[PDB]
């Protein structure tokens, strides 16, 4: 049965990680990482998370299965983060949330739900996007089409190209939007651009699918949800796939949510029953530990305060590294405008380096980025900034 | 998009759980439960698990993502449980294991892998089986066919009917076998029957898929794997979907494994790369907490000893309840042979009651079973046995 199976394309992350490991050079630097790292190069467990885990160890009396949609408090706190406390969508009971194994799990549950229960055949994704988006939608049998996004000349959002591309989208197609901290570019629509897109989506009959993996990493929890909320004000229906992997540092516990919104309670409940069916036939019910940590934190004033500060600390360290990177490149004689880095949001940006410059950085200087030139600014520290920037200047 | 979606068929578990909750009668008894319960009617966290969770709280320094296939030690311990320490399959590196979100996750990963990378179109499942088997395989686009299994007259394995049914299976079809503690019947093949099936499967070109959700609940860890090991001795290729939900009481942490076996290391590694691709496009990588508990326990002599005794305690309590049930039915004047209950394995058996007797038990006596007459013997206790049996006798 298996003798003729073709191997999956080589895993580019890992391999990049593998090459980094094998590199014997002192002063090697890994900007190809997916996760947040602090000033010491660690990805620690958040203190709020450790406190919540201690509480669960002390208080849990069973591991009895959660419902298909997971912990009710997790769903409620999730909807409040997304839509705001006192949102009409919440008051009108127009939203239902399933706790999922990570953002990826949320996207796949959305995809399976759409493939099996609707006429959706096609999902529109930005060029560029997280590479796994295509894999997830394709796995559910959905076609993926790309819309223009990145102006490589000006390192900004090519808003005209975006709108023009999306004119090819038919009514009933899904359009995927990154809620904030676009991956890989860090370029997000302004509120007015979000509002323009919200109106256009209503007019054209697109089903919006928001992917919200970085809430809090751009400007703040509420500000980062403005785009979503602009859409939610205008649409009867949408879906949100969210992730707590980065903003709680809960990567490996697989903590996310798929939130379904419809015109009214009757309709969302009926549709959600099929979303639960899609979950039941996939992983049955979701993993408790990580989501329980999230619910415990979000629902407790003390823990939530500690967590919000920890998130702020991450967001601020990222911003500081963006500023330090631009300053240091200027001071090391780059003689070229990198100011776009300060205005971009989250861990990721395109450096503007070519694939060959990236290869040269790895081979000659032991500086590792993704082949697209995407860099994780959280891989930068005050201590590694100078040699990193000297390496970059050398390949310009 | 959602206005015309048909609601999923009513969830029969839940609803049964809901009806039980709403029942105001004292003396109500729930035999429709899916989980293990102890003599006090609780599903506690195992002591070995609490000890391991304390160790993880003290020692974990990151929640950084696991690899796609999860914790290496978890994979190694899993393969040893399945195949035995020093197995040729292990020594020859013919097996690869992915840690998954539960047994269900393992089955779905198997299904997606098979649908996308092989000619498999059809999976053969026992009549009866766990109802979610059909849902999982169908979700991946695979047809499900049934093979005869249960002799309702003698409450035994209809081995002739089984072999005759499976003659319709074509070479390259998948045949699913419950490793031990068949769900819902508790009827397992003898070793000689397993050996007969192993030979037949080789001759007919079936790909065996073992579902092993109850290892340790029949006779013991090694004995319960005899059937699998008989197949593994004969086949170049097979797949095992295993679950630690019942035998570690880790239900809600979603702890299982999908183990792929091929003729040699080269072939299994190549095929496994596609299994990892199927995981990446589903939930990305698996939840750490539960699997880390399992690895911590299985790899430590002290914790593993505590856990093995806790598992033995569950297995023995189940057996005691089977014996007590048969004795008490005789003593309450059933005047009918229920001895088949003593010979069946695990939490579940068909009581032999009809759908209407089951309905009558719920309505008149507040005794709850599944409509098929399946009962969970772990819902029985010394204290509830007499009224339970008096209720059953009354509807005979
Ligand atoms: C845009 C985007 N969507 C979803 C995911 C997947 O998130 P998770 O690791 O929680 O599955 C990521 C990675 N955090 C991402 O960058
Ligand atoms: C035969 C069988 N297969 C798989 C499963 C699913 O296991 P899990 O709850 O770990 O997903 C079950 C339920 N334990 C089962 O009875
Ligand atoms: C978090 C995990 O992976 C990423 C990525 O960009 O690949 C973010
Ligand atoms: C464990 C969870 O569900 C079962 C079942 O038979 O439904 C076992």
């Amino acid at each position: 049965m298996f003798e003729n199976i073709t191997a999956a394309p080589a895993d580019p992350i890992l391999g990049l990680a593998d090459l980094f490991r094998a590199d014997e050079r002192p002063g090697k630097i890994n900007l190809g990482i997916g996760v947040y790292k602090d000033e010491t190069g660690k990805t620690p467990v958040l203190t709020s998370v450790k406190k919540a885990e201690q509480y669960l160890l002390e208080n849990e009396t069973t591991k009895n299965y959660l419902g298909i949609d997971g912990i009710p408090e997790f769903g409620r706190c999730t909807q409040e983060l997304l839509f705001g406390k006192g949102s009409a969508l919440i008051n009108d009971k127009r939203a239902r949330t399933a706790q999922t194994p990570g953002g990826t799990g949320a996207l796949r549950v959305a995809a399976d739900f759409l493939a099996k229960n609707t006429s959706v055949k096609r999902v529109w994704v930005s060029n560029p996007s997280w590479p796994n988006h295509k894999s997830v939608f394709n796995s559910a049998g959905l076609e993926v089409r790309e819309y223009a996004y990145y102006d490589a000349e000006n390192h900004t959002l090519d808003f005209d190209a975006l709108i023009n591309s999306l004119n090819e989208a038919q009514a009933g197609d899904v359009v995927l939007f990154h809620g904030c901290c676009h991956n890989p570019t860090g370029i997000d629509p302004t509120l007015e651009q979000w509002q323009t897109l919200a109106q256009l989506s209503v007019e054209k009959g697109w089903l919006p699918l928001f992917d919200f993996a970085y809430q809090g990493f751009a400007r703040g929890l509420e500000e980062d949800a403005e785009g979503l909320r602009a859409f939610a004000a205008m649409h009867k229906e949408l879906i949100v796939a969210s992730s707590y992997s980065k903003n709680f540092g809960l990567y490996n516990e697989r903590v996310g949510a798929c939130t379904l919104v419809a015109a009214d309670s009757e309709t969302v409940d009926r549709a959600f029953s099929q979303m639960k069916a899609a979950i039941r036939a996939n992983y049955s019910n979701p993993p408790a530990h990580g989501a329980s940590v999230v619910a415990t934190i979000l629902s407790n004033d003390a823990l939530r305060a500690i967590w919000e500060q920890e998130l702020t600390d991450m967001r601020q360290r990222i911003q500081r590294m963006r500023q330090l990177f631009v300053n240091t490149l200027q001071e090391k004689g780059a003689n070229r405008d990198f100011s776009f880095i300060i205005k971009q949001n989250g861990m990721f940006s395109f450096s503007g380096l070519t694939k060959e410059q990236v290869l040269r950085l790895r081979e000659e200087f032991g500086v590792y980025a993704v082949a697209s030139g995407r860099v994780n600014v959280a891989g930068m520290t005050p201590d590694n900034m100078a040699p990193l920037c000297e390496a970059i200047v050398a390949v310009l």
